[PDB]
């Protein structure tokens, strides 16, 4: 029994959501622009 452990594998599935979300939103500029 871990309520603190528990909530550890909740968050590392949410806080994911950044690094997985980053890259992705993230836009880049034009060739020769």
């Amino acid at each position: 029994w871990g309520w603190k452990e528990v909530v550890q594998n909740g968050q590392t599935i949410f806080s994911a959501g950044q690094k997985l979300g980053n890259m992705v939103g993230k836009i880049v500029p034009l060739p020769f622009g």
